[PDB]
């Protein structure tokens, strides 16, 4: 018996000539099991396969010829994910999931994700194909479920169960630049809303005028959107930058087939300026911007509002407190006129800025220095409601000018339990109903 052809079945991503080198069986030359078995074990030495087996196939219409088939399977192990942590005004957060790129030689990248915290429960099904022509260009699919409990996020009472879809293109415009664009669908099921002037104005705008009696009432919507974005990143290191910037522009727009008629746009900038030779003293320039409104006829959805205050925006203020507050019709909590509250609602417009100064950590003169970052900050921000008709006795929520600020210290440490962050700030400039939260902490999400 003699070998005619040495075939490689399941040679998906590994090259043909590569696998031909790791086996010394000559074509045309006499077949020997000794040379077949040695090629299989050498293919395992490469370690790019889970299972390698030999199968000598007989040639059709030949009493002598035999084809040597090496049936191989590449071990593309999927990504497994799990996450636990704490944070002031977010509480105990659970972030677990699982993604697979090899599924099922399509060759799309499929994944199932999940999130659970005090106010939000999220779940998604992802499907996207990278390469996809010239560069890592993509067309993505997203099937999501979301449950938001406004009372638990420090806002005025309501509950919004969301179901929707995403069809997003991801053009990599540079090594440091990305540009995404997509289509969307979103079903929002608003329920148990607490009556106030700020959210009843949008329901009166949508033509769905409800009751002012008590909490129980529904409002289901269906929307189709065009999503766009851009991400610039020139940060020297990932998690503790010293030089470079990061810009994120992510705005959406409603299609004329949707129930809601609105547009919303956001901008987030981070600028790191090192003032030395060893990048020990650095100045961080962070800014966050947001704007949206009811594009013709009606007002923008209050679930799409902008919020400020807390660990990620303005420290010294409890989560979501900065900006407008709810003006209730009956009573507030556990009367025959309007009731102004301390409970935030957010706004269609917000501007946040922050000047931070990172210094070397005192008391630590070691190689443990690149683990902890000490910073002194000055945080500033405001959120307002464009459509708040002051034509009253209640505060002008349409006024941008009342910008609230804080000063404080910050500590970041790559702790044995994961990323640890704690801040302590004084809210030196506060306005009517703004709630303070001096010490704020966040552990490894």
């Amino acid at each position: 018996f003699y070998v005619r052809k040495i075939r490689f079945e399941g040679n998906d991503t590994s090259k043909d000539a590569v696998l031909r080198r790791e086996m010394r069986q000559m074509e045309g030359a006499w077949l020997g099991s000794d040379l077949v078995d040695q090629g299989k074990e050498r293919l395992n030495r490469l370690g790019f396969f889970e299972t390698v087996d030999t199968d000598t196939q007989r040639v059709p219409g030949s009493p002598d010829q035999v084809d040597v088939v090496y049936k191989v399977k590449e071990r593309n192990t999927g990504s497994f994910n799990f996450g636990i942590g704490y944070g002031t005004e977010s509480g105990v957060s659970f972030q677990a999931g699982v993604q697979q790129d090899n599924w099922l030689g399509t060759g799309y990248a499929v994944g199932i994700n999940g999130t659970k915290n005090d106010y939000q429960t999220y779940a998604e099904l992802s499907v996207t194909n990278p390469y996809f022509t010239v560069d890592g260009v993509s067309l993505g699919g997203r099937l999501f479920y979301n449950d938001f409990q406004a009372d638990d996020a420090d806002s005025s009472d309501y509950t919004n169960k969301s179901y929707g879809t995403d069809v997003t293109l991801g053009f990599p415009i540079n090594e440091e630049n990305s540009l995404r664009a997509g289509l969307g669908y979103v079903h929002n099921s608003l329920s148990n809303m607490q009556p106030q002037v700020a959210m009843w104005r949008y329901l009166y705008s949508m033509g769905e005028h409800p009751s002012t009696s008590d909490q129980d009432n529904s409002f289901k919507t269906d929307d189709f959107t065009f999503n766009y974005g851009w991400t610039y990143n020139k940060l020297d290191r990932g998690y503790f930058p010293t030089d470079g910037s990061r810009v994120n522009l992510t705005g959406k727009v409603t299609i004329p087939g949707s129930d809601n008629e609105y547009y919303k746009v956001t901008l987030d900038t981070a600028t790191y300026v090192p003032i030395d030779d060893d990048h020990k003293w650095v100045v961080l320039g962070r800014t966050r911007w947001g704007y949206g409104d009811g594009l013709g006829g009606k007002e923008m959805p209050f679930y799409e509002n902008f919020y400020a205050g807390g660990s990620s925006t303005v420290r010294g203020f409890q989560s979501n407190t900065i900006g407008p507050k709810a003006i209730y019709f009956p009573h507030q909590a556990s009367a025959k006129d309007l009731c102004k509250s301390d409970d935030a609602v957010g706004g269609n417009a917000m501007a946040v800025a922050s000047l931070e100064f990172i210094t070397p950590t005192p008391f630590i003169s070691d190689k443990y220095a690149n683990s902890v970052r000490t910073s002194f900050f000055w945080d500033m921000g405001t959120v307002w409601d464009t459509n708040w008709d002051s034509s009253s006795g209640y505060p002008d929520y349409s006024d941008p000018s009342n910008i609230r600020m804080s000063a404080g210290i910050a500590l970041q440490w790559m702790s044995p339990l994961g990323p640890l962050v704690f801040s302590y700030a004084q809210p030196f400039k506060k306005y009517d109903g703004d709630k303070a939260e001096q010490f704020q902490f966040n552990i490894g999400k």
